């Protein structure tokens, strides 16, 4: 019921998901006038990332994106809370226009974004609890550009013909989920905002790594090509494409950055 | 019934104003891979563009903007049919982010932008028949960056204190408006597209030129903190910034330039 082209893009989604039209939205430009450097920042440490390649991991078309079921066991230090992981994905743009990260910096897009989501596992049982209250979410954001071909996002990408249409489904086998991390992840930008889908919640805790990482031009369009957002028998299909959120206004609001 | 802030912001203008949510919508970010070089697009010519002094012509704060009416007899040659033009008005920021351009360039904001709305005067009788018809409208816009004083855009400027509040209205002296414009007006970016206000009509022609004008800083302070959305009695005024709309997704569509 929404999309990010045509009649039921990103301008409608306020119609049948309010908080897509509140307080505290995502993604946003990283720029120099709104950031402030905060001292009391920590460096985050990644804990059960190194997931066992004895066990198996749901890969999901939802339509929207491609999804990877990741385990409560996986976990995140330097919160106020323990923020444990529930699933990553993804958010690119087209082969035309290779730039479709969420956040910029400067102004820039980035080829592509990764999000490792998290919900606070101190204060809720699960993430559909924590998905819409207090301090419920904290995601992770890797910035991608095309550079040298990357073995480890290739352990995500080999995998997406088995899910090419919405719905489809694959396990993957564990891998160390610390190796889509790019270089110094102690230099982020941190702020509070929202789900940057439906339904938009205010309730994430934003990190986004300084540094991006790289995939080659042939990873990045493979990743643009591989996949619909409509099922195997929809008469009209729409290839995964621009699955990304315009930058939202954000006035008299800070960015902190854990580097001066 | 709409704002650039909160509830009825930008996110909900679909919910009151369906075009808002629809095909075309301005404004966008003018970069590399959507451009396309187009030796068709020739010069405009600015025609009964030197206003008489002898006459005034009726600047207003509407709630949104500063508005100044501009006579019929004013109109750009060079396109299909003849565009009259009905007035212009202008885009900004705030003092503690002063980037509050409409359209941006390579991902970056300007200081401010002017727009000079012209409609269809060989097809239709008046602006308001055009607003929402084929081919209404053509804005020209100017980039505003933050250098040197401007004595052409003073004009305006000067009289800002005389309309600080919603409803209030001052005259302007004639002036050549051609003065308002920058340096290589034949280089420029085409596109067609919308209002970047309700009600979104998708019947405008856009012409950005290419290169920015530039104003003072003391007059960019100006601009940004001389007026109020409100009425002079509102014990709550409600200051008058950030009168932009964010940019728009610009998918399997071109931009064209008349230089390369
Ligand atoms: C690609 O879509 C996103 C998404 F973009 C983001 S973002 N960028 O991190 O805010 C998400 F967080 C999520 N997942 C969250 C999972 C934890 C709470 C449970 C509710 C879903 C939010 C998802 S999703 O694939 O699950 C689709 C959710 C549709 O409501
Ligand atoms: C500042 O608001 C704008 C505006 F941003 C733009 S833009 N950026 O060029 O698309 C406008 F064109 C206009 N005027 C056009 C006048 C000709 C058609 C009649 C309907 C209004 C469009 C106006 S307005 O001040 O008149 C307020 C319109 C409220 O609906
Ligand atoms: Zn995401
Ligand atoms: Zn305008």
């Amino acid at each position: 019921k929404w999309t990010y082209f045509g009649p039921d893009g990103e301008n409608s989604w306020s119609k049948k998901y309010p908080s897509c039209g509140g307080l505290l939205q995502s993604p946003i430009d990283l720029h120099s006038d709104i950031l402030q450097y905060d001292a009391s920042l920590t460096p985050l440490e990644f804990q059960g990332y190194n997931l066992s390649a004895n066990k198996q991991f749901l890969l999901t078309n939802n339509g929207h994106s491609v999804k990877l079921n990741l385990p409560s066991d996986m976990h995140i230090q330097g919160l106020q809370s323990r923020y444990s992981a529930t699933q990553l994905h993804l958010h690119w743009g087209n082969p035309n226009d290779p730039h479709g990260s969420e956040h910029t910096v400067s102004g820039q897009h980035f080829a592509a974004e990764l999000h490792i989501v998290h919900y606070n596992s101190d204060l809720y049982p699960d993430a559909s609890t924590a998905s819409n209250k207090s301090e419920g979410l904290a995601v992770l954001a890797v910035l991608i550009e095309m550079g040298s071909f990357n073995p480890s996002y290739d352990k995500i990408f080999s995998h997406l013909q088995h899910v090419k249409y919405k719905g489809q489904e694959a396990f993957v086998p564990g891998f160390n989920i610390e190796e889509l991390l790019p270089e110094r992840t102690a230099e982020y930008y941190r702020y509070r905002g929202s789900l940057t889908t439906p339904p938009c919640n205010p309730t994430v805790l934003w990190t986004v790594f300084r540094n991006p990482v790289q995939i080659s031009q042939e990873q990045l369009l493979a990743l643009e090509t591989a996949l619909y957002c409509t099922h195997m028998d929809d008469p009209s299909p729409r290839e995964m494409i621009n699955n990304f959120r315009q930058v939202q206004k954000f006035d008299e609001r800070l960015v902190y950055t854990s580097f001066s």
